[PDB]
């Protein structure tokens, strides 16, 4: 119906900073949960393009395909 996310307080994962898991973001090359200005505050713009937690931001060099 529409109360499918009621729970989306991720078992174990939620925003460190703030301690609640509600809208949580989801880091895509890793598990994680985190607002994204809770951990750049910075900023740094959200990427639609592959949702990255602070570790996995840390090196990011992709493969040159030719
Ligand atoms: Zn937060
Ligand atoms: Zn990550």
């Amino acid at each position: 119906g529409a109360m499918e996310g009621q729970q989306n307080l991720a078992p174990g994962a939620r925003c460190g900073v703030c301690g609640d898991g509600t809208d949580v973001l989801r880091c895509t090359h890793c598990a994680a949960a985190f607002h994204w200005r809770c951990h750049f505050p910075a900023g740094t713009s959200r990427p639609g393009t592959g949702l990255r937690c602070r570790s996995c931001s840390g090196d990011v060099t992709p493969a040159p395909v030719e």
